[PDB]
């Protein structure tokens, strides 16, 4: 059930415009936990709970990635102790590696949080730096994915994607 560049720039896009089409998608501005951030239209909150973080964003792309059939399980640092399926690939990140378009980025060493951070590289930039576009960097779990530049630091994975 691969999907095509083209379907995952365009699926990338829409995340970041907050009008991808999801049912975990916020429409309007929601909250249930105070403990975090009022979540913004294009937020997107997979499990229900504490709001838009990290993990909930390739949750649901995973699932849009195989038709609905494989449902990540754990956080971040947990996407690398299973399978998403054919066609996934994890890489070690070493200062040769840069990734793709579409490919995951994990984040399981530095000062990131113990359960780590995750998100989906939007540009494969180079070896010093490159465009991720991520939940909950903020901490407070209320915006919508955005784009930010990283340098590789904490760092430690990437998961290939299948593409047509
Ligand atoms: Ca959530």
């Amino acid at each position: 059930m691969a999907k095509t560049q083209a379907e995952i720039n365009k699926r990338l896009d829409a995340y970041a415009k907050g009008t991808v089409d999801s049912p975990y998608r916020i429409k309007k501005a929601t909250s249930y936990d105070p403990s975090f951030g009022v979540m913004e239209a294009g937020a997107i909150d997979a499990d229900g709970y504490y709001h838009a973080q990290c993990q909930d964003l390739i949750t649901d792309y995973v699932l849009w990635l195989t038709d609905n059939k494989v449902r990540t399980w754990g956080n971040a640092k947990d996407q690398i102790k299973q399978s998403y399926g054919t066609g996934f690939k994890i890489h070690e990140n070493k200062p040769s590696t840069v990734p793709k378009k579409g490919w995951i980025a994990v984040f399981t060493s530095g000062s990131y949080q113990q359960w780590g951070h995750i998100g989906i590289v939007y540009d494969g930039g180079n070896t010093s730096t490159f465009t991720i576009l991520e939940q909950n960097w903020n901490g407070y779990a209320n915006k919508k994915p955005t784009k930010r530049v990283d340098n590789y630091y904490g760092l430690t994975h990437f998961i290939e994607i299948p593409v047509k």
